[PDB]
């Protein structure tokens, strides 16, 4: 019914107006969002320098404000600031291009809706698995009728969604493991007008996953891709052959 | 052997070149970071605009860059622009301020650690557990026996280690698991001087962990925290509820 709507590429982003708009139908939705484009802006926060918001117009079915913040510093201006820390729901994205695997700790469209899951408010991360050519609108439609089949009782304590919606045909969804796929990087070296080297990153995918029912796998087989994450990084099983050992 | 010491703080930090120094009396050692202090970086990386590197001098014994980029950014540099993808230990920190529970996520510290992770380098992030009155070179100290009694086989793929350190007296170290240490956060507002008003964000600590063997606990009993991450959130236990009701 509250719902808190967020994004890393901006507020001006088509993929965070059209999801607002769609969700303002039926429920009650607040946009707050970065004013600037952000991009492997990861799970960053303002504690160092004040932050600022300035009203602005998306509906006058929505309530909306850039601030000078992150993904995450939204929330707890969203939070505190601006809705009387009262949210049944927040949804941050609709970002243009996936957000899988080892991808998810850099990502700012997580991060946003990570920071609700630690304060344990259910939180939904949506994204478009297209860069090129983003389907902002069947995302959020997509969402739309997702949220009418999911209980939100089940998703644990400190847990939100990570979404990841193929562009073109949907065939349907699957509840999705993290994948391991990640990056083989390097840098492109350039030299300025002044004479100095720069260097552009650039990398080549690696998607080795053995396993069936992870992230990339659902999207590449034209379904939404679904994973239940939390800010628990222990490796349980590593700690447990550790202390068997010393 | 070969080791990359990295940072948060920046390459001026007290806290980067102790590390340095005492590593190089026995191992090769690099030192890429960040040319200026950094906070709640979190695991950002820098892809929409060229990265710079600058020669600094901390020794005539290792050899230190500073970059125009994050701790990932500077990982992501030495290995493939300075050590010819040659590595045999990543080292980030000796961070003034701890980094537990939920912070971890925010921590550029980590981060720097974590980039060495996903590349499946063994890496360890380490910090000094009191921002008032850091003790660098105990946790550097510490960090130097630890690693003469350390099995890095036993650190599996994709894993790192969090060290905390207690500035005073280190009554020994545990093996620990991650806390939902966490905080209460709010904001003081404030007006500027052409009347727009502005927020510090400020907070009160959350800890309320049932089990004994987290991170903060070990840290305020004195001992040094040892935790062994990943970059993998699924919340597994979620997953199986979910797919055993869907």
């Amino acid at each position: 019914m509250r719902i808190l709507v967020t994004n890393d590429d901006g507020i001006q982003s088509k993929g965070i107006i059209v999801l607002a708009e769609l969700l303002s139908e039926e429920h009650e939705v607040f946009v707050v969002a970065p004013d600037k484009e952000r991009s492997a802006t990861g799970h960053s926060i303002t504690i160092h320098v004040p932050l600022w918001m300035k009203k602005v117009f998306i509906s006058e079915r929505v309530v909306a404000y850039s601030t000078t913040g992150t993904p995450a510093d939204c929330v707890k201006l969203a939070y505190n600031v601006v809705m009387d820390k009262r949210v049944d729901l927040i949804v941050s994205g609709v970002n243009r291009g996936p957000n899988m695997g080892m991808d998810i700790l850099h990502s700012g469209t997580v991060s946003g809706a990570m920071e609700g899951a630690m304060m344990n408010i259910p939180s939904i991360a949506i994204s478009s698995a297209n860069y090129e050519s983003p389907d902002f609108e069947g995302a959020a439609r997509f969402l739309i009728d997702f949220l009418k089949e999911f209980d939100f009782s089940l998703l644990d304590p400190f847990t939100m969604l990570n979404i990841n919606v193929p562009a073109g045909e949907i065939k349907g969804w699957r509840f999705t493991r993290q994948s391991r796929r990640r990056w083989n990087d390097y840098f492109e070296e350039r030299v300025s007008p002044f004479g100095e080297k720069y260097y552009w990153m650039m990398g080549e995918v690696i998607e080795d996953d053995d396993r069936d029912d992870v992230d990339y796998k659902a999207v590449r087989e034209g379904y939404v891709s679904i994973t239940p994450i939390h800010p628990f990084l222990t490796n349980e099983q590593c700690l447990k052959k550790l202390r068997e050992v010393y």
